[PDB]
């Protein structure tokens, strides 16, 4: 079973932790990758009720299982904070425009 289901993409907690670890490291070093410059601040326009505090940052999580290194980010993202705590996993899949919905 999937710990996180983003549309049809299936992720386990380990997949999320791996992506998060990569995103946090780049965040700590002040480096970004990709045309959308990830990781970057997640403003939470959606108003999700995360259990951990902000600031929040988003980083792509890939269905391929590989860590994002540039190129197309896909529709899924892991959201983490300054304390490297996982806030949640969200996706553009099933959401209008560039909005987000949480992965189930
Ligand atoms: N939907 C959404 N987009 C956000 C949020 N925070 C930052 N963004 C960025 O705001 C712009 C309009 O949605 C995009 O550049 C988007 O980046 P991403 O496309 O990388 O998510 C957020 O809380 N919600
Ligand atoms: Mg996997």
């Amino acid at each position: 079973a999937c710990d996180y289901t983003c549309g049809s993409n299936c992720y386990s907690s380990s997949d999320a932790s791996t992506a998060q670890a990569a995103g946090y490291k780049l965040h700590e070093d002040g480096e970004t990758v990709g045309s959308n410059s990830y990781p970057h601040k997640y403003n939470n326009y959606e108003g999700f009720d995360f259990s951990v505090s902000s600031p929040y940052y988003e980083w792509p999580i890939l269905s391929s299982g590989d860590v994002y290194s540039g190129g197309s980010p896909g529709a899924d993202r892991v959201v983490f904070n300054e304390n490297n705590q996982l806030a949640g996993v969200i996706t553009h899949t099933g959401a209008s425009g560039n909005n987000f919905v949480e992965c189930t």
